[PDB]
């Protein structure tokens, strides 16, 4: 398992444009095109992405390469951001994975959030931070893929993928 197979399993992938469980458009991987509740908006947004008229549907090459681009940005993001990346770089590679998935789920801003949680995480006291992730509109919203991602902080290993 790896980030990109794992980020596969959680997001899946359509190659129409969707609505993501906020009623967002997106397609392909969990590429999020925009907020704005207009279609028209969103296939804009979409052929600039593409480099191409669309017309709304994409083929499984370019859901790919967007999600390449997606996962890489979210990375850099994190190395980016003085609260995560002291965080990351204390953490094995399995839990890396995990807080590249939150960060591609929501956003830098919405992980460099959970101020207590990202602390217990850098103290490696994995059952605490696992009850305090819980906490959260996260985990209430999204309760199975939450539920996978602090199993991963937890156990460090991909058990909950398998
Ligand atoms: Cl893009
Ligand atoms: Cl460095
Ligand atoms: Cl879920």
């Amino acid at each position: 398992m790896n980030i990109f197979e794992m980020l596969r399993i959680d997001e899946g992938l359509r190659l129409k444009i969707y609505k993501d469980t906020e009623g967002y458009y997106t397609i392909g991987i969990g590429h999020l095109l925009t907020k704005s509740p207009s279609l028209n908006a969103a296939k804009s947004e979409l052929d600039k992405a593409i480099g191409r008229n669309t017309n709304g549907v994409i083929t499984k090459d370019e859901a790919e390469k967007l999600f390449n681009q997606d996962v890489d940005a979210a990375t850099r993001g994190i190395l980016r951001n003085a609260k995560l990346k002291p965080v990351y770089d204390s953490l094995d590679a399995v839990r890396r994975a995990a807080l590249i998935n939150m960060v591609f789920q929501m956003g830098e801003t919405g992980v460099a959030g959970f101020t207590n949680s990202l602390r217990m995480l850098q103290q490696k006291r994995w059952d605490e931070a696992a009850v305090n992730l819980a906490k959260s509109r996260w985990y209430n919203q999204t309760p199975n893929r939450a539920k996978r991602v602090i199993t991963t902080f937890r156990t460090g290993t991909w058990d909950a993928y398998k």
